[PDB]
């Protein structure tokens, strides 16, 4: 009967940007996929078609490239400039969400302006501004890792639908997807990302696993303990199954050597590892 | 300081199920992509690696196939059965999230047991249980639509970054991605899905659009006004830009006929249309 | 010692074109993904960097839109016009390959200028010109089909590595990818495409299958037998495995009802069905 | 006219294999995506549904895992064993096509049994046996490269549809996809792959490009000149357009710094660089 406009946001999504730094003969590359969305009073825009407040998505796009011209130290700095620009520049704009993916490049044999793409991981950054407060969630994804041993899984409940055999030696493979919320913008974003990444890899590799849930916890723990600027870290880890193939039918044995890597289904272990006391329901996770 | 385990869930994702109903010569096909994750007391599993509370992801998988044997009338019904089984079947399991995608099939010339997949859209359903609380969200996705005319965009702000030219005749294309929350479990899930689908399509086509935002408001308004069982509908619509090519350099005009369909970037207009007085932020939207 | 430039071709790939026909209120849509590549004398371009013979890929792109202004009856007519233009327009250009994917759209409730995308199949066309001769291969792909019964596979040899069990009732699912070469350009492209599509569906559905190889064969024979303008048809059909799940461990039987749809690996059955006495090594299949 | 069965092949595609070598504490990882198809007399299987000659695809799959148990020095060596097995093992099987994608892994901090995926490239191998002949084509793909300068494109023809402007400084970006055919199986497969790779990257980075065509020619020539065992190298290089954004409308210049990385369309420059007098139509290039 009575309809009302609820939460809403709009902008330009996936603006691919490449910024070359060449004031010297030693060129640098910054490759981003930027998304800009504004929040505020767009009541008339939706219910009436009154675009008076609608800052064109096309215009948000231009702004991205226009700002890019000036250069940026980090992806987070670039995003902070955009968010500040749209919120302060417009009355009806009370905040928004600004995200970006960062793609890495490696010099080809230390060449000054020749590079090859490093596709082993993708860095993420998300800025959400709400009136007077703002927040930044950095992250990493697409980083596949695997232990060929040093992992077991047993002691789990056995109901009438349970057929999984316990084991003390299996492969543990997953795709590292983690995002951590900063409790301050005053952060050396590049140094932290590098450190967090190292901590994640280290924890995953050195922890004798009794379960993916356990490994993820240790991973989240190493980060929280190391960076005070980080309140919480959320991770989503798929248990990419590697089934030890049965070779007895062929007169052979399989001493944990030959595996079949199945695509689907896969186990999905997810959890938030937070700092005691820190918030437990930040609006930035609402997306 | 002190590290703590916050929110967390685990289970089996993307279990591909195909249920054939063949008690009669007229076979029926049900195609699903099912994901099952449990919520509860998994503290020890994460902190100490004690899996006494860890119902194997493999077991959740086996349960889906086992329960499929008995058949099911609707996707939502199927998910409801799994949710209650796990929550009730284990005391440390206080809830969870069970979602699925439903893929459609059409008979090959009305053949009794020969079909071809209809890929024009994908139906979704998500069930979330929190103690005694049960919430279901159904939706549609991958349904691309386009208006060759009956769409305009003008009256928007113009700053030093605005280049977009006002227009009273342009193409409006998008991928319909919608999800609505049911306020009751007693719903004719299939009838309502078809209805809502028709309402979204009808509103998209018939509304003389003055902005994607307006078309979306009308699409949702139609849904709420028609279905008492729905408290809100969320839509994420990309403005898939079709650029009218400039052929004047070659001496030809382009009477809104020849277009270049860009991939990225694209505008992304999102909004929530709800029944007045309905809950503002149900937890199911957090996932 | 002596390095040589062999086969080569270049151009613009994936030019997304949308042509709206609106001489009346009843609008029509033509959606294409065009790829144009030229062949001829480009020796100097590769060996010396002399671009005098290089009709820019950008130019080929502009040419697609420019020609699009005049409209076209079919996708094949459009490709024929392009190839002709590039081969006759440039002395050193002696040939090329012009391909296109055609995307289908359906009217939203018979609306005059609002449509929804039909993603159940994709039509393709390829034109190859070599000197004074030209050949056209049309096709369909992405059309997924499945028989819930009417399929068996037994009588295969057995060796020490064989474990597959015989069957007289299984699911037979595949993705229809078919490409047929015309032996003349004087063809009703649209009607033949609709016909072939129909013949492939009917043969797949009605043939009681003793193997995917046998089914694919009947599908090809029907095409060759029905259309004189077709010298040969090639098909690539994956055997999309649907494993009848073993429910015995859970105290249940599975009367051919519950299946697991595995992604990989999959059987891949391919063959060429030709008219007796027709070329078997046509260049168009090489590229 | 009468219908006939032309060229044909069948087998199991994309069998995902992971071979862990753990005779010592220093584990090794081989990760492949294998496809095996057979060629020979399968007339009866297609025309009659007589499967006596049909070595089950499931069986081909089993053989892959069984052979993997014995380990293999290289991907090529692995395909050769499979190929000889099926051709020599069955009188009616006269040949076939075996292919594989090899995925790379790097140790985590030189850890003995923990690794992370190097997704920056994918190695490929294809074996085709025709009687006693064994043809091997090795290749690389997914290797994205870019030059921020040292690339120009001018001197091209300006026909009635040419608007592209001449330039002496632009970004040159592509996805290195290359495949080279060995004239002998007596090859240190791993060493040549590393060399070839090095050669392709070097020629790309170090050549002052006057056109993608020129760059590609030098890449291929360096390979043909360096390795006597390679008869030819084919390359398919997309010109991934990075458009220098026009910021003048915003009162700023853009000294080759701010770019827009467009997805489609894109230039596609392909060519074959061979040893003078070598075969130019090897069957292996048709699949
Ligand atoms: O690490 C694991 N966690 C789980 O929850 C699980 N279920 N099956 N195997 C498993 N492995
Ligand atoms: O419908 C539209 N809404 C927007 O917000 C927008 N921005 N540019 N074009 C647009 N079109
Ligand atoms: O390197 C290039 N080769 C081409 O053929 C071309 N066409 N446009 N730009 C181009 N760049
Ligand atoms: O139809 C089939 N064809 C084959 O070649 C095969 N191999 N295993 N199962 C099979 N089924």
């Amino acid at each position: 009967t009575k309809v009302v406009l609820g939460q809403n946001q709009y902008g330009k999504a996936e603006v691919r940007l490449v910024k070359v730094t060449r004031n010297t003969a030693r060129h640098e590359i910054q490759d981003l996929n930027v998304t800009s969305q504004l929040r505020g009073d767009f009541e008339a825009a939706h219910t009436a078609g009154d675009n008076a407040h609608v800052v064109a998505t096309d215009t948000q796009k231009n702004t991205v490239y226009a700002f890019a011209r000036d250069g940026f130290a980090t992806t987070e700095e670039f995003l902070l400039r955009l968010g500040k620009h749209f919120t302060e520049g417009f009355d009806w704009v009370t905040g928004g969400r600004w995200a970006a993916q960062q793609f890495f490049w490696d010099r080809i044999n230390d060449h000054d302006h020749a590079f090859s793409r490093n596709k082993s991981e993708v860095r993420t950054a998300v800025l959400e501004i709400s009136g007077s407060e703002q927040a930044i969630v950095a992250g990493i994804e697409g980083l596949t890792v695997l232990k060929s041993t040093g992992s077991e899984f047993h002691g789990f409940p056995r109901d009438k639908y349970t057929t999984l055999q316990e084991t003390t030696d299996r492969i543990l493979a997953t795709d590292v997807s983690a995002r951590w919320r900063y409790n301050t913008v005053e952060v050396d974003f590049d140094a932290v990302y590098a450190s967090v990444r190292g901590l994640l890899l280290k924890a995953f590799a050195e922890t004798h696993s009794l379960a993916l849930q356990q490994t993820m916890y240790e991973m989240g723990r190493a980060v929280i303990e190391t960076h005070p600027e980080i309140d919480e870290i959320k991770m989503s880890l798929p248990n990419k199954h590697h089934f030890l193939v049965d070779l007895q039918p062929f007169g052979q044995d399989n001493p944990n050597e030959v595996f079949y890597a199945a695509d689907r289904p896969y186990g999905l272990i997810e959890a938030t590892i937070q700092r005691e006391g820190s918030r437990a329901d930040h609006p930035i996770w609402s997306n």
